[PDB]
């Protein structure tokens, strides 16, 4: 079966004697690439994450998530050593973090942007269902299904607080989670009025991130990458969503998961197993003999 494989632009799999570059070092997300649909590590993910720990193979997450919801998401295997949160490629790169977590990446939404985002939001109505981030805290203004439903998923509940709020907070990022009726038409609304404003990105089902326009996670995994001083080539990122796309181009070694969009499986050098199919587990068969 075709379960298991990675393979090349040409449908080839790809061959350990064929690479010239070792891996050192693995960039991931977390939803819809290492976690699988019920938001769980597989245990055969799991086994191979014990072997990569044992052959100093360094895994690093790189997601959209401020790093304390991904803490409540995975936090059994980082109580245990397992998973490392340190460093890490929080709010898609604009907090991103090294071993002693020190933010290497600190990228804050200037203010009056802020406020034309949450007034255009009020204007085409999707504010009540906004999500932003501060460094240590997120907040909402109301709570409805679509919130409801990124609380469950993102397993970290926003504050409720009043629209007069928000000017006095300093924010990274706003999730919009939304109906899936207005996705689309709510994507090219955002995208035409804040271009070369900021980066706006559909990243898991209906949720539209927006987010500081000159940063993304890749910027993350050239910063960690920096500290460790391992060349890009020695790098490997793994992905699903649009939020992946810069880091997925910017390395040599990159790995759609079967289940990314087209378009994101176009960005990546190779095409690998669903989140579902134990993804980093065939990855690191595959790039670093386990
Ligand atoms: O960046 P990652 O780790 O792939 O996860 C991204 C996803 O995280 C959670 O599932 C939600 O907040 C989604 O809205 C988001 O798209
Ligand atoms: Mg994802």
């Amino acid at each position: 079966h075709h379960m298991h494989e990675i393979v090349d632009k040409n449908g080839k799999k790809v061959q350990k004697n064929n690479l010239n570059d070792e891996i050192k070092i693995i960039f991931t997300a977390l939803d819809g690439t290492l976690l699988n649909s019920e938001n769980k590590v597989s245990e055969q993910n799991l086994e191979s994450l014990i072997r990569a720990q044992e052959k100093g193979i360094k895994v690093v997450i790189a997601t959209g998530r401020s790093i304390f919801s991904v803490e409540n998401v995975i936090g059994e295997h980082v109580k245990k050593n397992r998973i490392s949160l340190l460093p890490g490629i929080y709010m898609n790169g604009c907090v991103t973090f090294d071993e002693k977590g020190s933010r290497v990446i600190d990228r804050i939404m200037n203010n009056d942007l802020k406020m034309e985002i949450h007034e255009f939001s009020k204007q085409i109505n999707i504010s009540k269902y906004a999500i932003w981030f501060c460094l240590e805290k997120t907040y909402c203004f109301e709570i409805n299904d679509c919130i409801r439903e990124y609380m469950e998923v993102e397993a970290l509940n926003p504050d409720v607080i009043e629209d007069n709020m928000l000017e006095g907070l300093t924010v990274y990022k706003v999730l919009f989670s939304l109906p899936e009726n207005i996705l689309e038409n709510t994507l090219k609304l955002c995208r035409e009025k804040f271009s070369h404003r900021i980066n706006v990105a559909n990243t898991f089902q209906s949720y539209v991130e927006l987010f500081h326009q000159h940063t993304n996670k890749f910027e993350g995994v050239k910063e960690i990458c920096k500290y460790y001083n391992i060349s890009l080539n020695n790098a490997l990122a793994m992905g699903d969503g649009e939020n992946d796309i810069e880091m997925l181009s910017g390395l040599t070694h990159s790995v759609g998961v079967h289940n990314a969009s087209e378009k994101v499986k176009n960005s990546a050098a190779y095409v690998g197993p669903s989140n579902n199919e134990h993804a980093i587990s065939h990855v690191l068969k595959t790039f670093c003999d386990i």
